[PDB]
């Protein structure tokens, strides 16, 4: 049993909607996020791997994409695109394509971040 | 287990030395760091705010603990006499646990390459 | 003389309005931006510096806040605002109040960056 | 409650992974600049306040890391299949007998990916 | 002097030796390293693109070298028999100078600590 | 027209500075893990392919890097006020002599901010 993780980062625009009226958070503005997919899982003997790292890129690529270079909040389900909220949508994008993911970080700056183990 | 955990970091810039090692042991002469502390909260997501608590409140709940630590000397703070990365990873969750309820580990990082996490609970 | 630099991150949205239709950059999107200041200039003989890294802070402080938290194109003069004319902005509202300044560099990402010089 | 001590090492190795098929990338003779955490949990000590000295950790794990950095890691006993998650096992093998206390091993092979071992 | 500079970076995974070294020094082992090359780009900022070129046309234009670079073993590509940082930047210089006109400068790293710049 | 090497070391130190205000932070004893950037240009060798081996570099640095590291800044000679500045340019003065193609040296205190020496 290993685990496994790949990191991804992509580029957005986000609101939350919900905070106090002059919260900065609450103006448009944007984050180089960092996005971890965690996998737990058994070692092939033969290949010597879990998957292929690849393979969990090409997995997160469909979300990754509208994500990428996107205003968050347009997307159904990211209409409060908190860090927490996102991991979890994350989570529930990918889970299908990756049975063996574990957890899914995101962090919106380089020193704050939330983890989601589903 | 399942779970929802948040973290976030913070650097403060101090001196320490550490009084047990062997005489000229390196760390026993007076030195410093950039530290770094990582403070984590488990807890459940409120379905309004959308998060456990905004990253601003854990800045806030710790800035009069990082003030203390914040371009001073580590071993004139009590419970710091010995400043080891344990034992400021310990007495910051001792600060801490009081105003964060649901603090779940402290990491300091003393230098890039080493550190240390405590898990009070 | 002697070079000092000091790096901020601000958090904004942006987009290009002169890219072509299916872009990526024409999207709606944001970054975590980085902007390097650097200065160069005599050391004091007594402060043992140039200028303090927090007086460099302070003077960037107005225009910092103005970029932090905030979407780009609604600054007057960052309607196109790309890296290249984002730099030369900051050297333009920052120049005046450091006059020892000698670039701006400006990250949209960790992996690129743009560095203009003024003079 | 716990104590969960950590130091992290970089090494400069190549490999290659037989078994993958034909063109694929990580099959051609290549390598990284891998970086291994090594991470301890266990008591403190109320006099030393430490689990045990960063340096020691670095002294116990210097014969393997001489053996990882700076070669070729398929020419290894073990290391056939040079896999990340091959090679944070055995790296566990090699320095789980001098560290009781070690608790995990976590290997990068980029910046980017990596995986984390925690024993059989 | 009044100016404005890009500069985009790129990392590749590769295997080197280094064959003029004496036996026994490290370098000398088939080993590898995580490489990382700056492309320095310096040009006018065109008034309606607001760009000197889009980061993407300067990818772009390192790609069939970075393909010839990436998971492969320096060594046996010509010019690259003595794969030092020295000789791999100005090695690069000369592939993408002619596909890159505005090409001031490039910068190869083997490790997070210790690079090369070249500038032509 | 040139090729340039670097490599960068880190060490852990104590300092205060001496000549700012009373309750400046720097003023109080405190500590950084400090960056150094040593940086030399030169002729590529044909034969070696290097300007010098990065271990040279680290070796003729070894002296200066052991009395910096793990001890206090202020009580080594020349460092009484050990600003930034003032260690890079010391940093020259004690290197520049076994390591003649030096051409820059650059100090951080944070990982934010920094000195640039070029002599
Ligand atoms: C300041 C800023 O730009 C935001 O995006 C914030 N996001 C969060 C936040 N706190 C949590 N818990 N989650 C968040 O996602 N605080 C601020
Ligand atoms: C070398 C140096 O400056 C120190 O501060 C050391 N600290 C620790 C240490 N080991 C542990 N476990 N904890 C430490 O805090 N070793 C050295
Ligand atoms: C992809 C993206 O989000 C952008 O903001 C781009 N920006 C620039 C860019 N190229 C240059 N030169 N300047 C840029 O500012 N390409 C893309
Ligand atoms: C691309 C490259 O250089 C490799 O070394 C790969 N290694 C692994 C890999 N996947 C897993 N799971 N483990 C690996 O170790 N994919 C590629
Ligand atoms: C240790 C190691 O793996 C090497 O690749 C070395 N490379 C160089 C080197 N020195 C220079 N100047 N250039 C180099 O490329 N020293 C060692
Ligand atoms: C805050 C702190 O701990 C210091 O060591 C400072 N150092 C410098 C500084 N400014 C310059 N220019 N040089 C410095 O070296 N400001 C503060
Ligand atoms: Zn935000
Ligand atoms: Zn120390
Ligand atoms: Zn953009
Ligand atoms: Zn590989
Ligand atoms: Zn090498
Ligand atoms: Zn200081």
């Amino acid at each position: 049993s290993t685990t496994l993780f790949k990191d991804f980062t992509f580029e957005a625009a986000h609101r939350l909607p919900h905070v106090p009226e002059g919260h900065k958070a609450g103006r448009l503005h944007g984050h180089s996020f960092m996005v971890r997919l965690e996998i737990t899982g058994e070692v092939d003997p033969h290949t010597g791997w879990i998957i292929d790292f690849a393979e969990l890129k090409a997995a997160f690529k469909p979300t990754y994409e509208r994500l990428d270079h996107h205003y968050l909040n347009d997307i159904p389900g990211l209409e409060n695109p908190t860090s927490e909220v996102l991991a979890k949508w994350i989570w529930d994008q990918v889970k299908p394509v990756v049975p063996l993911l574990s957890a899914v970080m995101v962090k919106e700056t380089c020193t704050a971040g939330c983890i989601y183990r589903g």
